[PDB]
């Protein structure tokens, strides 16, 4: 199969696009991917008739900051007999992936494909007992199987495949559901809640957003960010000329230190994590995160950068090898990951956490 499908902000279709051509091209996974603009995916369709199972393998999903979610596909299935969608689906799979481990009906995130949104949620049930009657997923569900995905493009028009559990998004169309909590002061504390569940694999969570630890929170006001250290337990450093929530304050474990987020430099505590969501120019942004980095002021961190109106893949790549520059001059080694979080409009997401063993 030489199709693989990328999901993605509707919109961001040319940088998912030009993305994934440039880091599948590194690995010499040659292909071209069409844009359709404002369609909410992308399909890369490799050269080579077998390629596209080979991309999925050996390209860290992780690496993409573009994509919500990748699968490989077969392909279209055009004119699904409403009398009966579920044989032609089946037909397309079987011999393609045997026993897997969970099945994802899913559409593109765009305001068009809503209706069938709702149509892959009644269809989810019929499918999955015939794919088990065939074969093609297993009759107990379980996370190391290959999750298999039907993407529907357009009413009885769609695509048959699979991702690998441990190299795709965990999510329902990479989009982790998450609810507003009313007491939170901004609703922006979703963007970091999104960020510690793409970027921090669940069952690491007690370890390395670890109760007890010190946080900084820079250009915190009025404190969406902190709640969310806040609610791991840590003990945080708010750190904004504007004021914090005072059920911030309330809650015992935030110190307020009316300063700018540039120029506060930690002195005292041992900081485990460094999180910051301005709105600032992102090359400024990246050059204060590498400091923080080299200075060994955080072992990781979490922030925003904000994207450009134009060479958006560009701009956001060239910040991440101005910190990943930063590192190499330093010696020091570290893992970065960068994602376009549901939660993000205009920016990308990025983690960096140094190894350090």
């Amino acid at each position: 199969m030489n199709k693989v499908v990328l999901l993605c902000r509707p919109g961001f279709e040319k940088e998912c696009a030009a993305e994934i051509t440039d880091k599948a091209g590194q690995r010499e996974i040659f292909g071209f991917a069409r844009v359709k603009e404002n369609a909410g995916y992308v399909i890369y369709e490799c050269y080579q008739p077998d390629d596209g199972d080979k991309l999925i393998r050996e390209l860290p999903f992780s690496s993409l900051i573009f994509a919500r979610q990748w699968f490989v596909v077969g392909e279209l299935l055009q004119h699904l007999p409403p009398e009966d969608r579920i044989t032609p689906i089946v037909g397309m799979l079987q011999g393609v992936v045997e026993k897997g481990g969970e099945l994802r009906v899913e559409v593109a995130d765009t305001n068009e494909s809503k209706e069938l949104l709702k149509f892959c949620r009644k269809f989810t049930v019929p499918l999955r007992a015939a794919l088990r009657d065939a074969g093609v997923l297993a009759n107990y569900e379980t996370p190391k199987r290959p999750v298999v995905h039907v993407f529907f493009i357009a009413p009885g028009c769609c695509y048959t495949g699979y991702s690998y559990s441990n190299n795709n998004s965990p999510f329902y169309m990479g989009i982790p559901r998450l609810k507003f909590p009313a007491d939170a002061p901004s609703r922006s504390t979703l963007k970091l809640e999104e960020a510690f569940h793409v970027f921090i694999p669940a069952d690491e969570w007690d370890e390395r957003l670890a109760n007890g630890m010190w946080a900084v929170d820079l250009g915190a006001c009025p404190g969406g960010w902190t709640y969310q250290l806040v609610k791991r337990n840590m003990w945080v450093y708010s750190v904004d000329n504007g004021p914090m929530a005072q059920s911030l304050m309330d809650t015992g474990q935030v110190t307020w230190l009316r300063e700018d987020g540039f120029k506060f430099r930690p002195t005292r505590s041992n900081i485990s994590w460094m999180v910051c969501d301005m709105v600032e120019k992102p090359a400024k942004v990246a050059a204060l995160m590498a400091q923080w980095l080299v200075n060994g002021w955080c072992r990781e961190t979490i922030f925003n950068l904000k994207l450009p109106m134009k060479k958006r893949y560009e701009e956001v790549s060239h910040n991440l090898a101005y910190i990943q520059a930063q590192l190499d001059e330093h010696g020091i080694n570290a893992q970065i990951q960068a994602r376009q979080l549901y939660h993000d409009r205009e920016e990308v997401t990025v983690h960096v956490r140094r190894i350090w063993a």
